[PDB]
Order: structure tokens, then C-alpha cells, then sequence
């Protein structure tokens, strides 16, 4: 209860500053606490960012998860757009915490970890469905699914948060979903 | 001359340790010179990594000139691995200044402007490329060749530097140039 407090704090603040320049204190009276009681709740500032992160990549995991579970009734281009598009609601809702969880994997080995272990989940992913689509005779045998799966999960990562954060260069963010999808469809499926 | 001392000292020692526990005594030592002497060279540790990625990025950048002045005899699939090729050879040998680099970007305004000039400049070359073959009725007018070649670049950014670092996940070193040159031919010419 407390502990939504310093998360929605701490989202809050993230949304104006970088987290260097939030102090504990900054969370504790947010939340409406002592420094002292911030503590029992969280190790440090930064545990309250691994906190928000893990919820944001859970979130977009368990999107993906009701996806796969219910297919939309659509062709190919639509599947993998209603997939890229958990990943850009998702992180597009949560840009203040997708910032910060990035420019925390540089310094943080857990961020790194996390971001790790759930991209490894989501190009796996993507390559069983490839694979799929190749067992069907609807995609070509072209490049390794799992090779071709990473680069493709590495420019989603690296495209959708260059435009969240308006970075120059960057995909604006009413064409980014297209751009992706454009990219994905054409490397799957092309000869 | 003392200069290039204190540019290959930091190149070095970045191949062993970040930048973070790199002291400017550490650099100064290397060069086989006082503290005081770095300073008149340097203002910082900092401005030397600037300078080493300034020196990394125009090297890539004069490889591409190069290429674009004198282009190889071939078809489009190689024309475009020979210019992918610029960025994986030329990163590719400077890992160490690469992956500081890459992290003082979250730290550094003048290395997030330098990264952000050049990644505009190889968007825009991509993109005059890509138009230029669409003029000749050899790719088709699907999306803005601008937002195209931005998505590309973006991934190839990401998708390089994960593999110089060996992260997880990432394509490994010897499979990634064939794995970016399918993602850029198939959504260049596909339909
Ligand atoms: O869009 C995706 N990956 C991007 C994940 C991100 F953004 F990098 F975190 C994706 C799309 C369909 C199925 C599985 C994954
Ligand atoms: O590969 C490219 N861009 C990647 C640039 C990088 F790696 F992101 F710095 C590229 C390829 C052909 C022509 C122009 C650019």
C-alpha cells in the first residue's frame, strides 16, 4: 500500500528528472513517509526502479502470453503487428520507467539481468512462430529463425525507444508500429 | 605525439576496465608523463574517449565516402554487405572505445551529439541510396525511405554493438553481417 505510494512517487518523479537526481527523501515524502520507513520497503532508489521495470516487463510478457494463448483471426501481417504493437502500448504507456530501466542496464547487473532473461524469453518467441510459419510452408527457409529473430527484437528495442525518448535520429512515434511491421513481414517472409 | 601516447593508453586500458576506473594518473603514467602534462593535452578522461570516438566514427565515415566515390561492381545484395561491412570491420577493430562509447552517451551531451550527427548522416546516405534505386524500378515505393533507413540504421546500431560485447542475447560476431544484409535487401526490394 505504502509500497504503491513510492512506486507511483517514483514513475512520477522519473517522468520530470533522471533518477541521479531523485534523493530518497524525494520518494519517502511522495509516498507520505519517513526516509527511515522508505527503507523498509526497499533497499534504495534503486531497487524502486528494478521494481517498476520488472511490473513494465511483466505486463508486456503477460500481453504476449494472452496473445499467443487467443490468436486474432487476421493475416500474417496483422499477427506480428498485433505482437510488435503489446511491446509499443506497453513501454509507450510506461516511457518515464522505459528510459530510465535502459540507462540503468549500463550501471545496474539485476536491470541488466532482467532485460536479459525476458529478451531471451521474446526472440525464442518469435523464432518458434517463424519456425512455425516455415513447418506450414508459409515462410521461406532463409536465414536461422533464432539469428533472424534477435536482430529483429534488437531493432524493436533500440527503435521503439530512440522515438519514446523523441532522440534524434528516430522513427516518429505515429509511424514507428508500420516501420517495424514493414521490416518484420518482409524479412520472414522474403526469399 | 604525447597525445597519441594518452589516445593509445586509454584504448588500452578501455580493453581491460570501463572508463569509471580509469584515472587520469592511469593515462598519465601510460603516456610515460606528469598529471599536469595530460592537462595540457586533455581537459579530462572524458574528452580523451570523446576524442578516440570521434577518431573511431570518422574513420568509419571516410571508409563509406570511399565506398560511395568508387562503388563496387556487383549486385545489390553485395553493394549493400560491402557498406554494412564500413561499420562491422571499423567498430569491429575499436571495441573497447566502441563500448565506452556507447555508455557515455547516457553521460555525455558532446558524445550523444557526435553519435547523433553521424547516425543522421548514415540515415540520410542510406536513404538517398534507397531512393535512387527506387527511381531506377529496382525497389518498390513502400515506406518513407527515410523512416526505413532509420529503423535499419537503428538496428544495426544495437544489433553490432550487442555482438562486439558478447550479450545476451545477441548474434554471434561470425553470422551477424549475413543476418543484417538479409534484413536490408529483403525490406529494401520485398513487395
Ligand atoms: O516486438 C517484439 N519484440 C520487441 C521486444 C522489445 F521491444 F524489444 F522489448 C515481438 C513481436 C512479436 C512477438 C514477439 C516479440
Ligand atoms: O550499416 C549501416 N549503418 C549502420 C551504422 C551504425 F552501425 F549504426 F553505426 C549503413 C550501411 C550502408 C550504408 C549506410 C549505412
Amino acid at each position: 500500500d505504502r509500497e504503491l505510494a513510492i512506486l507511483a512517487t517514483a514513475e512520477n518523479l522519473l517522468e520530470d528528472r533522471p533518477l541521479a537526481d531523485i534523493s530518497v527523501d524525494d520518494l519517502a515524502k511522495g509516498a507520505g513517509i519517513s526516509r527511515p520507513t522508505f527503507y523498509f520497503y526497499f533497499p534504495s532508489k534503486e531497487a524502486v526502479l528494478l521494481t517498476l521495470l520488472d511490473r513494465v516487463v511483466n505486463q508486456a510478457d503477460m500481453a504476449l502470453q494472452t496473445l499467443a494463448e487467443n490468436p486474432a483471426d487476421t493475416d500474417r501481417e496483422n499477427m506480428w503487428r498485433t505482437g510488435i504493437n503489446v511491446f509499443f502500448e506497453t513501454f509507450g504507456s510506461h516511457k518515464a520507467v522505459t528510459r530510465a530501466g535502459q540507462a540503468a542496464r549500463a550501471t545496474s547487473v539485476e536491470v541488466a539481468e532482467l532485460w536479459s532473461t525476458f529478451m531471451q524469453k521474446w526472440i525464442a518467441y518469435t523464432a518458434a512462430v517463424i519456425d512455425a510459419e516455415r513447418d506450414r510452408g508459409a515462410a521461406p527457409r532463409t536465414l536461422p529463425a533464432h539469428e533472424l529473430a534477435t536482430a529483429l527484437n534488437l531493432m524493436n528495442e533500440r527503435t521503439l525507444f530512440a522515438s519514446f525518448a523523441g532522440e534524434q535520429p528516430s522513427v516518429p512515434e505515429a509511424r514507428v508500429l508500420d516501420t517495424l511491421v514493414h521490416i518484420w513481414v518482409t524479412s520472414i517472409y522474403g526469399e
